[PDB]
């Protein structure tokens, strides 16, 4: 089975939508609530509703996507009423992904999540990677402001959550990066990874960047991101053992879930492939990693997660 | 046509191979300039002779490459006999890739370099960004490391020269990279970019990683990353005006040549798609820019470089 | 818009899968019918069930796939079932795929499937093509046995159909295929094309072939085969100019569609790239088809299908 | 060794040019007898000088190239002079190859070729796949046709010869080519394969054809079609047990020339890598032939021939 006991929550399988992806609007979460995804996380959100960067912000290339939403988001208010009255936690676990764009905002809101997360159980997921923000950087890639963050989320909210990471490309960055995460026992999990930020996709024929925010610098999802993705959700596997890794980053089979959990990923998140394919992906996905698992003779994800051979 | 005429030096054209790719050996070298590549540019090397990391070290991929070859070059001593002895500067331009494991290494090959760049006119591409020898993090990821480095290049070598790129994922790291660069006159050329760092390919099918060194974490190469580095050469392009940008990543096709011109570049290189096909690339190469160029009525690289329409 | 009238139809869309991919069970059609593709094509079918060929029977390869599947089928009743019962067409427009392994056989099921195609309008595409079958050599490249099989397709259906056409590498044999299509004027669209037959793919180090069936011959898809589909949806375009031309083969982007399109396709199927992929990679097509249209200003496929220019 | 004794020939390796590059001029012989290639074959000829088709007629893309030259050649006397007076028969074996556009033009050809190849041994390539002469179809693909110009060669040649193999994609054409092929005893080897005929590619941007003749369509070369080699050589190699097959079709490494040879190749010639690449490639080759052999043992490619293994 794919089921899976996380955060002291029941998940029926590891898949779920990567926070942005279908999980805008009431609908998107309905949708995703009704999908077969084993949870669901709500669109990052701040403060108030953002009209998100200028059009076009998204583009769905053969490699998968280049992205500058600048986090729309129909804002906290929606989003915290969402997980407090809309949404049937009998059906699946929810994630709130919270963006503020200033560590007092994000303080701001988790301070109000926090009844609601301890009453309905909804989960925090702290984005602390949009690289969309114009004027914004990763704030996980600087390891004291995501530190403070930390320090300063931990503290407001005082209950367990999770950390959207953006993909780090160096050794010590992994190192670092789970230095911090692991001073912070609230943080339960850390979801590798957020898009590969500030990719540029140029069209030839027009000569042009194919995103209009940020001179054509977006975020880079799909198949682009893989082996990055994998990478970050074993680096940090390793590196934060207390906590769990929720894989995110080009999935679009249950074989690629499959190096995501062997990566030692516990959730599965899909973006970019779930973008095109939409929530059918997810009965799609657990077919395919079922007919793997089944081939190898895995019962369980926990008899593979983390269990990459190497060399 | 696609001659530049950039350091003092005239290119045939703006191809090249990619450090490290077809050019360890006196063989490759010879191979590199008998290609129909504008310039060809030596195995990042060490003061001594290096191995590499233990192989499986390279695993070419449908979206390209992941490799942690580990530096194995045959010394300086080697490159810089080349250098000054056996390269035919007669052919086309000669660029050195130096790749010390620490400042004072790279200041002692320099330092031996500079009389023969004096006088053969080769050309230094320093390396700051090798992310597969093990417990040394990419050098340019570490500004004030990298600070240090270019002042005892630059000290030691005083002669113009350039530097192999990290690929940054993050605006601020552009903004401060560049700030770096820029402190420095010498450096007249940045080749974005380098592998993206530490990424990780595991096959479903042997649940294992495919390459042996770092656990499975190396630089990928090839499509994975033509995003990002159009996305690095357009930043470095737009930040360091008065230096020259020589774009690395991704170029299978003298479109993507065309795309990283259109970003930025001057000189292109190419790693993974070369790794795969020999030099017949760079005939290829050529004759698609040329087609491109035909069809948009572009008669010179000049014309369209860094030209790149943002919306 | 990318809309479009045929066949006495409305498709959102030129997408659809190539029959075979993602078309095989209940659950694949209902997958297909559920994606934004404008259409589905069922998995060619045999009177009763098929268990294909011996695996491995398909292998995604750098380049695209080879495979002996071996007509893997539910069986005809399964598919007219679905097409008579399961399929909903105020979705999209249903293809049920034929592949009787002779003429008697693809006689006996298209009676059956007259009155279904007759009440529920699902579209007959009969497979001339297959080149899995052991002892069954593609009918299409037989001109007299394709011949037969149209006249007594046509006389014992005697409604619209289609037929799913090998690609062939002789101009005289594109005159003489198209010469023979042309004397049915119920063969109203002509899908090309079917896989490149009897490819070999090897392994080099296992030094094998990687599929099991035929001694390792299977039918070639992807990238290896878009320039040859393209000259036959375009060498068809040009021959049988009252019918319709699908165009399958090398479909990975909206540019390639494109290409099908401007080379002459009205339906653009996808094959390899989809089973790969997902049904998402029909949004994305979309998408990509869109953007391309956009920039070249195009607000409508027949504004550029057959216009491929040439010198 | 890479060395093989065939056709009563000695050849240092199994390298050579295919038909048609490098090869058309007396320096390109001159190149081709100058480089590291076990032999050498000349430009298909005709009688007299042809001027080919109108360019742009050659195009090389990503996956290859797309061709429709037409033949051009300076004729058969130059090339009958090359081999007879100007080949230097003491560096490597030459192949003539001869593309007569009627079965009287071969025999013209052949006759006044036999006491040439009779004197200094040239080896006589017969064409009979070319698939770029506006009004000429592969005559390989017209069994019969290829029966008459192998029966009127061999008359009229009463020498050792090969034909230059178009590649075919239906078992049962394998069969009866082999079956048509097999009657001729002086046919002593069997050049698999050709371009892929009439292939089509189209350039999105320019959205026209990229080779001007017939209306685009051309032979395919380059990775395109290596498991199409793979498979004709391989299946001529079974089928033709008393005949030697010369693999040729997306040789760009000698993994690919491994391949092949595996395959059951004897010879292997190199088309659209070399004209990428030039007469160097055939060392790369030879180095990166022995490094495989190296690894897996093997001394000789008598000892790896026709061995690919089947699942
Ligand atoms: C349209 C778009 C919007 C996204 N919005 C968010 C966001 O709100 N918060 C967040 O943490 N990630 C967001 N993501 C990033 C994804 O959650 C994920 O990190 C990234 O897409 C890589 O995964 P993928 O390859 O599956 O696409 C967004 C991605 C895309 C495609
Ligand atoms: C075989 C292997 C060796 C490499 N060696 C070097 C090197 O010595 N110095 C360097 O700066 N980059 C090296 N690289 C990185 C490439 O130079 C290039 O930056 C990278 O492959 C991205 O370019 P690509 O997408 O064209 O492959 C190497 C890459 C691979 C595949
Ligand atoms: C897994 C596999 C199964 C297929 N089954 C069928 C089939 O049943 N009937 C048919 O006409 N084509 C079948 N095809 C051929 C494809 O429909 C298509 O024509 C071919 O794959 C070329 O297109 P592509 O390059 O998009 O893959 C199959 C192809 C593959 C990949
Ligand atoms: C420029 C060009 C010229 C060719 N000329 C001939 C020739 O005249 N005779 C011939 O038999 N084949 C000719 N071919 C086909 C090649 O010999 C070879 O069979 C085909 O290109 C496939 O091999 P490859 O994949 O290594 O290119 C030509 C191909 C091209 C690229």
């Amino acid at each position: 089975c794919l089921k899976l006991n996380l955060l002291d929550h029941v998940f029926a399988n590891p898949f779920m939508n990567a926070a942005g992806v279908l999980c805008s609007t009431e609908e998107d979460l309905r949708c995703m609530t009704a999908s077969s995804s084993g949870a669901l996380v709500s669109k990052s959100c701040t403060s108030a509703p953002r009209d998100g960067n200028p059009e076009p912000r998204y583009m769905a290339v053969p490699l998968g996507s280049i992205n500058s939403m600048g986090l729309p988001n129909l804002g906290f208010d929606f989003y915290l009423k969402y997980a407090s009255d809309l949404h049937d936690y009998s059906k699946k676990p929810l994630f709130l992904s919270i963006s503020g764009l200033s560590v007092e905002e994000n303080v701001a809101m988790v301070r109000r999540l926090a009844p609601v997360a301890q009453e309905k159980g909804v989960l925090l997921e702290l984005n602390l990677s949009c690289p969309n923000v114009p004027g914004k950087p990763q704030v996980a890639y600087d390891f004291e402001a995501m530190r403070t963050y930390l320090q300063q989320v931990s503290l407001a909210y005082g209950l367990p959550f999770g950390v959207k990471m953006p993909p780090y490309f160096d050794i010590a960055h992994f190192d670092t990066a789970a230095a911090v995460l692991n001073e912070f026992p609230l943080v339960k999990f850390v979801t590798c990874v957020n898009s590969v930020g500030n990719g540029l996709v140029i069209d030839a024929e027009s000569e042009s960047v194919v995103i209009k925010p940020k001179q054509g610098f977006g975020g880079l999802g799909g198949k682009y991101i893989l082996p990055t993705a994998l990478a970050n959700v074993n680096a940090f596997y390793r590196r934060c053992p207390d906590k769990l890794v929720f894989g995110c980053g080009g999935v679009y089979s249950g074989e690629d879930a499959f190096l995501h959990i062997l990566a030692g990923a516990s959730m599965v998140q899909v973006g970019t492939a779930l973008q095109e394919e939409g929530p059918g992906i997810f009965t799609r996905l657990e077919d395919e990693l079922l007919e793997i698992m089944a081939r190898k003779g895995y019962r369980t994800l926990e008899e593979f997660r983390g269990r990459v051979k190497t060399i």
